[PDB]
């Protein structure tokens, strides 16, 4: 093994392998969402914005588990980045709603992550996601839910002002 | 008596104690709202901030009143805090409008205090509740009587709009 | 369930409702004892600036749990907020001592809520509380602990200069 | 009468009158207590300095008493100065009881002239004693009966280090 590695199981190696996919795939969900704002035919720009922000986010978590295989003497090893569901993402509201389901989907693999490491005795990955992860998490969803909410109250998709006034209000 | 104790009658200072019990109960049925307008499925992050500034002007008003019965010599005796009379409050125009309701009711024993405190011929306590209670609660009033009645124009709390602009212009 | 309701089990939520009441009454405890110091019979003002302290830090400890179980999509469900033990906490050393035993009392509510956690497989609400709240807890519990040492010590309650001095040097 | 002269009863105008020769006489006791402290004999250099501002403030009272006359057109009617009780003030303790039982007696004179004012329907008088007075003697007993309470704790006249301690720290 690499002269670095030290109560860092295989299992574990390959469970952030293939979270450094999924973080990877949510950046490019985003990106998607960022540049369907910016359609003639939609034109959000704070919407476009705040999905383009979210893309870097998600870069960044992946870098952060890269550097974390590193530090640990694992192998990164890339999968393709799978295409996301949509180009057309519908509105703003939709958007918003496919986000939440995402960040929840990613929660979920982030908890299996952490019950793996605590199955291996793994106190530094454990802290790990604890520290960078789980928390960004639970802030990311609570803040997709409160956007939900505010989005189907004004009447979006269909009340004509709805996503005008929250992309110059909430997301300005 | 406390050596420190003059014109300070026994009624003047059990009202007392009963109006810091009132001015925390109102503390705490403002941190209540403060709390409901962040939930998800509500968040209005202004009508948030709004009440917890309320809540920590209402501890203030209890903390003026917990130092008049040091000054005066009398004793402080602390009762349980009543919890507030909802978790839900429903909806921004709902918290208003209870909050008018409660401002009115401390208003009402503040007035009672005032009688008292004349009835006693204790001049310092009239000019202490005038001089800091009598005219804040008047402001106070005023005040939701005003967001009250923008939001019911607005058409509160079942058109979309109305209590989302609301804290964005009124709040913000 | 709300929709950003996730791994947040029903026992969870409900063991942080009573911890906010616990936080609340703590908050409560600790302004008795400071509006106790500033007695024209007590009349040590850097002890009731101690305590003062404490209370508003307490109030930020319920808060943040209010905060948490909106972010985790929990609902708040506040109760009455008991008096203290007390009025008349009888003497500097009394109130420290009280106060030690106030927050290994806490302490150990916590350490229950942390052991809830880590049963229902809650690595998020561990992590909450061993960030905010179980070091805090300890440096608390220390504090108060050299507090008592040093009063004890000096000869306090009834040796005349011992809190007077402990109130202007340690607390000054 | 003065062309200025309204609503100003006789009475009024004479009360006033004993209650500028109260102040200066206040003022003439606070000065006779600084430099009783500053005889080599007792040399309690903060006591001296706490009775010197104490005696300043008198003269400001009385000024203002002074200028109220004049501005409502009462005529000032002076009276002799009548020396204090005492040139030996006997110890730091015996002063402040001696000053905490002369602010009790100014402040029932104060009260007194409340009452008269009240029954004469002079409310800009009962203003003038509610702004600049009546709350200014609570202020000034409740720091009296607070230095009391701790040079008594202290051991003060009798435990060498008590006064010589109280100097340094509370009046430094
Ligand atoms: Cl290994
Ligand atoms: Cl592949
Ligand atoms: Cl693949
Ligand atoms: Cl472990
Ligand atoms: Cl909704
Ligand atoms: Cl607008
Ligand atoms: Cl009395
Ligand atoms: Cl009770
Ligand atoms: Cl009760
Ligand atoms: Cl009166
Ligand atoms: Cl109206
Ligand atoms: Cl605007
Ligand atoms: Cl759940
Ligand atoms: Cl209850
Ligand atoms: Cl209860
Ligand atoms: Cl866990
Ligand atoms: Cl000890
Ligand atoms: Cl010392
Ligand atoms: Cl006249
Ligand atoms: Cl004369
Ligand atoms: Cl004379
Ligand atoms: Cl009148
Ligand atoms: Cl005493
Ligand atoms: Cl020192
Ligand atoms: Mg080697
Ligand atoms: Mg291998
Ligand atoms: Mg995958
Ligand atoms: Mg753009
Ligand atoms: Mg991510
Ligand atoms: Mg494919
Ligand atoms: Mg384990
Ligand atoms: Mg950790
Ligand atoms: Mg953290
Ligand atoms: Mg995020
Ligand atoms: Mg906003
Ligand atoms: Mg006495
Ligand atoms: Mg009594
Ligand atoms: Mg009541
Ligand atoms: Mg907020
Ligand atoms: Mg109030
Ligand atoms: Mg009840
Ligand atoms: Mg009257
Ligand atoms: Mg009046
Ligand atoms: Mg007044
Ligand atoms: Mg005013
Ligand atoms: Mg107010
Ligand atoms: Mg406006
Ligand atoms: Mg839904
Ligand atoms: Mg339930
Ligand atoms: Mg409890
Ligand atoms: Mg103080
Ligand atoms: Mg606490
Ligand atoms: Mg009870
Ligand atoms: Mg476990
Ligand atoms: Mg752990
Ligand atoms: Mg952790
Ligand atoms: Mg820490
Ligand atoms: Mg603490
Ligand atoms: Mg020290
Ligand atoms: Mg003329
Ligand atoms: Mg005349
Ligand atoms: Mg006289
Ligand atoms: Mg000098
Ligand atoms: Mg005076
Ligand atoms: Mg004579
Ligand atoms: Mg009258
Ligand atoms: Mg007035
Ligand atoms: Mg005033
Ligand atoms: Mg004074
Ligand atoms: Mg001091």
């Amino acid at each position: 093994p690499s002269r670095v590695r030290q109560n860092f199981h295989p299992d574990s190696e390959a469970a952030i392998n293939r979270q450094i996919n999924l973080e990877l795939y949510a950046s490019y969900v985003y990106l998607s969402m960022a540049y369907y704002f910016s359609r003639d035919d939609v034109a959000l720009n704070n919407f476009s914005r705040y999905f383009l922000h979210q893309s870097r986010e998600e870069t960044e978590h992946a870098e952060k588990l890269m550097r974390l295989q590193n530090q640990r003497g694992g192998r990164i090893r890339l999968q393709d980045i799978k295409k996301p569901e949509q180009d057309d993402w519908e509105s703003g509201l939709h958007a918003m709603e496919c986000a939440l389901l995402l960040e929840k989907n990613v929660n979920q693999s982030l908890l299996e992550l952490h019950a793996l490491a605590s199955d291996k005795g793994d106190p530094h990955l454990c802290d790990f996601l604890e520290t960078y992860y789980l928390n960004e998490q639970v802030k990311s969803i609570k803040e997709l839910g409160d956007h939900v909410h505010n989005l189907v109250k004004m009447g979006a998709p269909d009340a004509g002002l709805a996503e005008y006034l929250f992309d110059t209000h909430t997301l300005g």
